[PDB]
């Protein structure tokens, strides 16, 4: 049920294969210390910045969803948190409640 | 004399910055196996596709030029091996010369 010509499937493998040997010859130059020069063969001064931004982006999309993340996290616990000393204060007995209520002027 | 514009010298120090630490993310990707998923992440599948086959345009560019080097080299050694025979052949003694010709029938 795959209904894929040979013509596809040949081509598939080959840009796998044509990819795996990519990664596989920057790995080998990064241990070479020939990424620098490698990196300026394979890329164009605009795929290079465009590279170099993306990577700015990203930080700013992280940076933008955890901020968000400790606000809602922070307004949650802030109501959360009144919540425990309310309940507490209510279990508390009557000799503290009514001496905080004596030091409550 | 440099003649260059504090907004222009900021904006290529920003994009060399943008690019050294793109390479730097890159190579500690490497070191804890996540170059793939990263490339993935950086890279749309046209520009992955793009690079896997120019690896394949400098492997055919680079057996192209080394393959007409070595017909440009057979081809003058070739000359010059007859050269070098015909002169050691000049310098030969008649005893030697005299008898290659018997042998020549
Ligand atoms: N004894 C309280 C302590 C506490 C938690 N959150 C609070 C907020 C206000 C006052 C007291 C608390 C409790 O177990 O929850
Ligand atoms: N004695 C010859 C050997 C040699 C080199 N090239 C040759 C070609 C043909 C015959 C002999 C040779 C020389 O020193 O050069």
């Amino acid at each position: 049920m795959a209904q894929q010509s040979p013509y596809s499937a040949a081509m598939a493998e080959q840009r796998h294969q044509e990819w795996l040997r990519f990664v596989d010859l920057l790995k080998n130059a990064y241990q070479n210390d020939l990424h620098l020069p490698l990196l300026n063969l394979m890329l164009t001064p605009d795929e290079r910045e465009a590279l170099g931004t993306r990577v700015r982006i990203i930080e700013e999309l992280l940076r933008g969803e955890m901020s968000q993340r400790e606000l809602k996290n922070e307004l949650g616990a802030g109501i959360a948190t009144i919540t425990r000393g309310s309940n507490s204060l209510k279990a508390a007995p009557v000799e503290l409640r009514q001496w905080l209520e004596e030091v409550l002027l």
